[PDB]
RNA sequence: GUCCCCACG
RNA sequence: GUGGGG
């Protein structure tokens, strides 16, 4: 019995809370946990979301996918256009193809330190991509020139949280990559959950959240 | 430029 | 080194 609810929201930058969340994705996470938040505690949720940050003349969006149904009316407005949220059912077949757009974090655990750190360079960011995504039921798709997948944004994310009140709490260091392309569905029953489960680190900070579209 | 916690069939 | 949670 799977669906996952997909919810568009479109921030208001005139709200002081929706700016706030705008700089910082562990506060942005807090906004959208309320949503959802009993199913949160009962240990079955997945809270999955992607910003794409204002530009030119479009507001700043969020999509927000969950497992259960969210209450937005927690919200306050001004913060937000909500768009109404929808329930998803993917039907998902062998060989069938799809666009995907993707924010994660490419990370590998160093043998020498223990340390999680971020790949480097893009091919080894691919590599990433491509070994995630295979082990989670799909595979790139290949073109005449490389793999059908762009790297159309490259950041550090340093979050700082807070602490005991007010007090400056743990810098929370993650290297973010949004990944666009095409894929192949390999084996769909893998596919739905990597889709529900999401990929890679940062899930609580707007990464991870796979979308697939024909 | 990875701050922390968990697991290691 | 692989993944998960923040």
């Amino acid at each position: 019995y799977f669906q996952m609810w997909l919810t568009k929201l479109v921030l208001n930058p005139a709200s002081r809370a929706a700016r706030r969340d705008l700089a910082n994705p562990y506060e942005m996470h807090r906004t959208l946990s309320k949503a959802v938040s009993r199913a949160l505690e009962e240990g079955r949720e997945r809270l999955l979301w992607r910003l794409e940050p204002a530009r030119g003349l479009e507001p700043p969006v969020v999509l927000v996918q969950t497992l259960t149904e969210p209450d937005w009316s927690v919200l306050d407005e001004g913060y937000a256009q909500v768009f109404p949220p929808k329930p998803f059912h993917p039907a998902l077949k062998p060989g069938q193809r799809l666009r995907f757009r993707l924010r994660a974090n490419p990370a590998k655990r160093l043998a020498a330190t223990g340390k999680r750190v971020a790949l480097k360079t893009p091919a080894e960011k691919v590599a990433w991509l491509e070994r995630r995504l295979e082990e989670g039921g799909f595979r790139l798709l290949e073109g005449e020139r490389g793999p059908w997948v762009q790297i159309l944004q490259d950041t550090f994310l340093e979050v700082r949280r807070k602490k005991d009140g007010e007090e400056a709490g743990k810098l929370l260091q993650v290297q973010a990559v949004l990944f666009e392309g095409r894929l192949e569905v390999v084996d769909p029953e893998r596919a739905l959950a990597t889709l529900r489960r999401g990929v890679g680190p940062g899930k609580a900070l707007g990464l991870g959240l796979l979308s697939v579209a024909p």
